[PDB]
C-alpha cells in the first residue's frame, strides 16, 4: 500500500481532475455521428484499489464506448482461455516502427493492441459457435472484470462502424489473403463481431473496475472472484506498457510508466499494479488520438503520486 | 525499316526461337486450376510489323489469358477517352521501390502496371455504363487494336480469379478507404469488371497485332484504323519501358531497353517503336514471374538486331 | 523484499547457473581479436542486493569489456548532469522498428541505446574539458557506482574498435551532417572518447554492483552514497525496459520484464528494481547478439523467482 | 534527320530560350559560397548536332561546374574502360525508391547516377596511379568528348566541396563498411578525386558538344573520334533516361523522355539520339534540385519539335 490515507488520496485525486478540466484543446472524433455527438466538455475520472475502495469526480456515469480500449480485454480473455503460446502464433508482441504496414517479418500482426492484431485476436476467441454466442461469452466475461456493473451496448455505433470500415475490411482480407486467420474462420463474420466489441458501453465507474481486475492479478476487487489467469493478466499489462497509447506509446511508457489503452471516444484504460484500476474520459482528442485530458491528468498523477513504474 | 529483308529477319527469328526453346526452367502459375492446367512446354512467338507482315513459330494459336498484359491497354483506353491530365489525378506515372505499399506519396496507386493502379484505371473506363456494357465496349476496342483477330474470354479463368483474388479485394478497400476512386464508384463491381479484364484471352498471333499497333502510333498494322490516340499510345509505352516488368522492370529496361509487359499466364506483350509488336508466351515463369523462355528471347532479340532503345 | 531468506534464493540462483551453463549454442564475437580471445566456456553470475548482500558462481573474476553494456551507464550520467530536458534535445526515447536507419523523425537518434544515440549522448558528456578529462570523470563515476570494485581498461580491445569501426565513423559524419551534435563539437574526438567507454573493463563482481546501484535508486548498496540522481535512474531503467537487448528487446521486455542491457562481450546488466543488481556473462552469442547462456539464465530466474515486472 | 532546315530549328530554339527565361522561380544553390555566387539571371542554352553544327543563345560561355553532370560522364568512362559486366559488380542499374538509404539489396549503390553510386564509380576508374595521375586521365577524356573546348576545373570549389561533404564522407565510410570498393582502395582518396571531378568546370557550349558525342553513338561530332564504345554509350543514356533527374526523374521520362542529368550548379546535360547534344544553365533550382528555366525549357522542346522517346 502506497495510499495509506485513501481518504486523503481521493482529495488529490480531485485536484488533478481540476487541474486537467483546464486543458480544452483537441478535437472530438467525428468520423462517425455517434462520437461527433459527444460535448468536449464531458470529463470524468474513476477510481478502484486493490481493496475495492471507489471514488469518483466528474461525468463518470455518462456511458460512451469502448472502442479501442477493449483491445487489451478480448486479448486476456484469449490467453486467459487458451494460453500464451497458441495465441501468439496469430500475433505478436511488440510496438511497430510506425507508411504503417499490417503484417511484421513474419506475416502476423504486431501486436493485439493494433488493428490487425485486435481482428485477429478476434478470430481465436470462443471458435465454434456463433456469433451472436460469441458475443454473449465475451459480455458475461466482462461483466464479471465490472464486478457486474455498467457494460452496455450501441448498436447505433456498430452499424455506422461496420457500414464505414473500409480500412479494417483491407485489413480483413489483407490477413485473409496472408492465411493468419485459424482454419475454417469466417473472415467477414469476424470483422462483424469485432466491430460488436467496439461497441460495448461502460462508465468511468465500471471500466475502473476493470482495470482494477488487471490491478489486482485477475481478480476483481469487488467480487474476489478470479476472472482472469496470472499468465493472462501479465501479458496484457506487458502490451498496454508498449503498445497501448497509439503513436505515443514510447512517451507514455518513458514519462508515465504505466500500462494504459486509449480509444477514439475518448477513454483512457489506466493500471495502477498492485494499487488501482482507472478510467480517464474526455472525448476531446489530440493528434496522437488520446484523450488531451486523460494524458493531461496521467502526467500529473505520476509526477504527484510517484506511481512511474521505475521509483 | 532496320528490316530491309524481312524475310531473313524471319529466319533470325526462327533461330531466336529455336535457342530459347532449350531453356526449361521456371515454374507454370497454379494459384488457380486454370493456370495450371498449361503445359511447360507449349512455347509461341508471333511477330507483326508496321506494315502488316507476320510471322509465327511454336504455339501460336492456343488461346491464353491476357492477365496483367491487358494493364497497357486498359490504360491506353482510358488515356484515349479521357486524357492524360483526368486519368493521371487518380494513378502515378513512376515505378515504386519494391513491404510494398499500395499508395504513393500522395495516396494515388504509383503507376498502371500494378495492380491498385490497374484497377484505378478500371473505374475510370466508361463510367456511367453498367458492367456489361462497360465490358463489351473494351472488347470492341481489343478487337480494333487486333485487327478482329482472336480475342475471347476464360470464364473458368474469371470465377477463379474473383472467389480467390483476397488481395485485390484488400487493395479494393484500401484505395475506397483512400478516396481513390472517382465520385460513386461500385467498388465490388470494379473488381469484377477488373477480374474479367484479365480473363480476356488471345493468341501470340492476335496480341502480336495489338502490339504492332502500339508500335504503329495507334494505327492497326493490318487495318490502317486509328484506334488510339498518338497522346495515349506515348503514355502506355513509356510506362511499359519503366513497370512492364514486375521486379525486372528495372533490367529489362537496362538490358532490353524495350517497352514490355509481362502476364501470369506466361506472355510478353514486346513492342520495337516503327518497326513491329511481338507476343511470346511460354507458361514457365520465373522468380520475377516472367515468361523464362520470353525473358530469353527478349535478351537474344536485342543483342542480334540491336533494337536496343539506345543504339 | 521478495527474498526473504537470501541464503536459501542464492542456491536457486547457483541451480539456475548449472542449468543455463549446459546451453553451448552461439558464437563468441570475433569482428576484432580481443574478443575472438575468449572461450566460448567463461559463465559467471553474480548478484548484488540492494541490501549489500553478495553472491557469486562461475567465471565472476575474469575481466572483460562492457561495449554495450556502458551505454545504459554513460546515459545515466548525462541526465545526472544535465536532467531529462536538455539531453532529450538530442537523443530519443523509444525503440526504433527494425533497413536500420540511423535518425528518427526529427533528425534525432531513437534511443541512448543504439550506437547512433550512444555517441550523440557522449558529445553531451562535461563538456569543454579534454578527452583525458572526460575519460577520468566517466571512471571516477564508474567508480562510485561500483563501490570501487574492479573497473579496468582495455587499450587492445580501443585500438582494435578505432582503427575498424568504419560504421561508427559513418554515422558520426551522418550525424554531424544533421547537425546533431552540441555546437562546437569535435566530431571525430567524440568518437574516440566512444571507442574508449565501450573499452572499459569489469567483471561479474563489480558490474553487479553498478546494476544494484541503478536497483537502489541511485546509491551504491555497499557504500551507502548517492550517484546517481532519481530522474536519471528511472530515466535510464526505462531505456533498458525497452531497448536493452538489440532485435531482441521486445521478446525480452514480453517474457522477462526487466531492465536489461547486452553487449558484444557477452555480458548481460541485468537489474530487478529494489532487490538487486546482476551481471551474467558468457562470450558465445546468438543472431541477435545477446549472449546464448545469459538469455537463457534470465528466463529461468524470471519463471522461478516470478520477478517480472507484472507479476 | 528530324531536323531538316536547321537554320529554322535554331529559330525555335531561340524562341523557347525566350519562353524559359519568363520563369523566375528557384533559389540559387547556397550550401557553399561558390555556387551561391551565381547571379539567378545566368541562362544560356547550346546546341550542337550530330552533324556538328552549332547554336548558341544566352550566357553560354560562362564556365560554371558540372557537379552532378560529372556523374553520368565518368561513369561512361568506365564502362568503356572495364565494361558493363566489372563496372556493375559494385554498382546498380536501377531508380531506388525515395528516408534514402545508400545500398540496395544486394549492399550495392542503387546506381551511378545517385551519390553513394558515383563514389564506387569513381574507384574503379584508373586504379593503380595515383589522383593527379587519374584526375588527367579523366581531364583528358572530358576534352575529346568535347573536341576539346572549354574544360576547366574550380579549385575553390573543390576545396569548399571537400570542407563540407560530411554526407559524403559518411557514405564513404559507409561503403567502406560494406565492402563495398575493389580491395585496396584509398576511400579518403577517392573522396577527394570525386570533389576534384564535381568541380570540373564546362560553358554550355562545351557541354553540349559533349552530350552531341553521347548523341553520337560515342563519336565526337566536331572531330569524328571515337570517344566511348558503343556498348558505354547505351549504358550511360539508359540511365540518364531513368535516374538523371533526382526525384524528377520518373516525371521527366514520362513527360520529356530523353536522356538528361542535371547538376546543382544549375545545368542539364541533354542528349536527343541521334540527333544533337543539349547544355541548358540557369542557377535558379526548384525543390527537386533541378534548373527552373532547364525543366521548363526541356517540357517546351519536346512538345514542339517531338523529340520524346515514343512519339
Ligand atoms: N501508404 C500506405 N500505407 N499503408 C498501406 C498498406 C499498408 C501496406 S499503403
Ligand atoms: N508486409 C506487408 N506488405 N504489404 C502490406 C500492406 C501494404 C501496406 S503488409
Ligand atoms: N541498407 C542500408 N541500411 N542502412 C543504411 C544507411 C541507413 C541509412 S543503407
Ligand atoms: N533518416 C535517414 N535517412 N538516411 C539515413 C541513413 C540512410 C541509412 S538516416
Amino acid at each position: 500500500s502506497m495510499i495509506p490515507d485513501f481518504m486523503s488520496f481521493t482529495s488529490h485525486i480531485d485536484e488533478l481532475y481540476e487541474s486537467a478540466k483546464k486543458q480544452s484543446g483537441g478535437k472530438v472524433a467525428d468520423y462517425i455521428p455517434q462520437l461527433a455527438k459527444f460535448s468536449p466538455d464531458l470529463w470524468g475520472v474513476s477510481v478502484c484499489t486493490v481493496d475495492g475502495q471507489r471514488h469518483s469526480t466528474g461525468d463518470t456515469k455518462v456511458p460512451f464506448c469502448l472502442q479501442s480500449c477493449v483491445k487489451p480485454l478480448k486479448y486476456a480473455i484469449a490467453v486467459n482461455d487458451l494460453g500464451t503460446e497458441y495465441v501468439h502464433r496469430y500475433v505478436g508482441k511488440e510496438p511497430s516502427g510506425l507508411n504503417k504496414l499490417f503484417l511484421n517479418e513474419d506475416d502476423k500482426p504486431h501486436n493485439p493492441m493494433v488493428n490487425a492484431g485486435a481482428i485477429v485476436v478476434t478470430s481465436l476467441i470462443k471458435q465454434g459457435v456463433n456469433n451472436a454466442e460469441k458475443f454473449d461469452y465475451v459480455m458475461q466475461f466482462l461483466n464479471k472484470m465490472a464486478g457486474n456493473e455498467y457494460v452496455g451496448f450501441s448498436n447505433a455505433t456498430f452499424q455506422s462502424e461496420r457500414e464505414s470500415g473500409d480500412r479494417n475490411f483491407a485489413i480483413g482480407y489483407y490477413l485473409k489473403e496472408k492465411k493468419c486467420f485459424p482454419e475454417g474462420t469466417d473472415m467477414v463474420g469476424i470483422l462483424d463481431f469485432y466491430f460488436q466489441l467496439c461497441s460495448i458501453e461502460v462508465t468511468c465507474e465500471s471500466a475502473s473496475v476493470m482495470a482494477a481486475t488487471l490491478a489486482n492479478g485477475g481478480f476483481c476487487p469487488i467480487t474476489g472472484e478470479r476472472v482472469l489467469s496470472p499468465e493472462a493478466v501479465r501479458n496484457t499489462l506487458s502490451l498496454m506498457h508498449s503498445c497501448g497509447m497509439y503513436d505515443f506509446s514510447g512517451q507514455f511508457a518513458f514519462h508515465v510508466g504505466l500500462p494504459a489503452k486509449s480509444g477514439v471516444a475518448g477513454g483512457i484504460l489506466l493500471v495502477v499494479p498492485n494499487v488501482m484500476g482507472m478510467m480517464c474520459w474526455s472525448p476531446p482528442l489530440d493528434k496522437m488520438g488520446n484523450s488531451v485530458k486523460g494524458i493531461h491528468f496521467c502526467h500529473d498523477l505520476v509526477s504527484l503520486c510517484n506511481f512511474h513504474n521505475y521509483d
